[PDB]
């Protein structure tokens, strides 16, 4: 909801120094960033404030999950200075720090029209205000001291939008404003929840499912069709079919509601499509010896279901080409391993298709409609909660 926000495209910055969150938290392999859409994502917000005479635009962010320990040799933000200069085609100054007299000196009055990046938030317990306990006055000066690196604020950080850190709500500046990413992100969203094209089908993937109980439940409520997938899917299948599974996951507390969330779907007319067939793995390993399953063999002892097989995807194919709508959060596979990849590429395939009749289609966690920045935020979209994030831009 941002009709009564502050938002960047109304915001002047011209000569004044913008300090914008971003969501830079990004996938990495060996400090080689293997996923460079979040930061892309921010370019938009950035070259606005550029193109409008902004002194300066101080980029931060966290990345991984340090605990408040200055991690630079594992958790650096510096592989994303380098990104980000390629694709703006300007020079990024990387800050070795977030906060203190150091980087507030170099923040006081930059060459009009430099980037700086600062380094990860969460090298500072004060950011999550808890480690791995903080102390207020200390809060306090993390707050005050990022509070001085711009005169306006822009959060564009909608992948980290529902955690109430520091950076994300306790940046006190007269103007804190959303970005164009925050404005696109939620505007998605919205209408797909609230004015969706139908039929309407979301495809669920995930290892468990205890923990998206509400987030199904909530879906329920909306949509046509549910594709209910990846490892979660053994659960349903032994609860509703008594699937032999080998050693495939099977979530015990999941077992206990499968029957609940059938019938919610059963009463708003849903209907749910589970996988038929799997590729199955000896362990759990990339490179594992594999094989192949259906419902009606079972997965052999010993063995697990690390893909879904051939016939799933024709069915998951049937659902998507009733579409009119997609919303696909979470994987139906064990993909990063290309023998247990063919199911997501396939529904890939199915959903890129789609979108090139006329499907809205929407990933999260060019060839679609959105692809989110937001896995966790977006799953909270999902189950319709408060964005602190959100909440904490300035009113009008």
């Amino acid at each position: 909801s941002l009709s009564n926000k502050l938002t960047l495209d109304k915001l002047d910055v011209k000569g004044k120094r913008v300090v914008m969150r971003v969501d830079f938290n990004v996938p990495m392999k060996n400090n080689q960033i293997t996923n460079n859409q979040r930061i892309k994502a921010a370019v938009p917000s950035i070259k606005f404030c550029l193109d409008n005479g902004a002194k300066s635009v101080v980029l931060m962010s966290h990345l991984g999950r340090p605990d408040g320990v200055p991690m630079p040799d594992k958790y650096s933000l510096e592989p994303v200075a380098v990104e980000l200069k390629s694709l703006l085609g300007k020079d990024v100054l990387f800050l070795k720090d977030c906060v203190g007299p150091e980087v507030e000196k170099a923040c006081a009055n930059p060459a009009a029209g430099s980037v700086i990046l600062l380094e990860n938030l969460r090298f500072h317990v004060e950011e999550e205000g808890k480690g791995k306990k903080a102390e207020p006055a200390k809060i306090e000066a993390f707050r005050a001291s990022l509070s001085k690196l711009g005169d306006v604020y822009v959060n564009d950080a909608f992948g980290t939008a529902h955690r109430a850190h520091s950076s994300m709500v306790g940046v006190n500046l007269p103007q804190k404003a959303g970005g164009f990413l925050m404005k696109k992100e939620l505007n998605y969203f919205a209408k797909a929840l609230e004015s969706p094209e139908r039929p309407f089908l979301a495809i669920l993937g995930g290892a468990k499912v205890a923990d998206k109980i509400q987030l199904i439940n909530n879906m329920l409520d909306k949509v046509n069709e549910m594709i209910i997938g990846g490892g979660m899917a053994f659960t349903f299948l032994k609860v509703l079919n008594n699937m032999e599974i080998g050693t495939s996951l099977f979530d015990e507390e999941g077992a206990k509601i499968v029957k609940d969330l059938m019938s919610k779907a059963e009463k708003n007319g849903v209907k749910i499509t589970l996988p038929v067939d799997f590729v199955t793995a000896d362990k759990f390993d990339e490179n594992a010896k594999t094989g192949q399953a259906t419902v009606a063999s079972g997965i052999p002892a010993g063995w697990m279901g690390l893909d879904c097989g051939p016939e799933s995807s024709k069915k998951y194919a049937e659902a998507v080409t009733r579409a009119k709508q997609i919303v696909w959060n979470g994987p139906v596979g064990v993909f990063e391993w290309e023998a247990f990849a063919r199911g997501t590429k396939a529904l890939m395939d199915e959903v890129v298709k789609a979108t090139s009749r006329g499907c809205i289609t929407i990933i999260g966690g060019d060839k679609v409609s959105h692809v989110s920045t937001g896995g966790g935020a977006s799953l909270e979209l999902l189950e319709g909660k408060v964005l602190p994030g959100v909440d904490a831009l300035s009113n009008i």
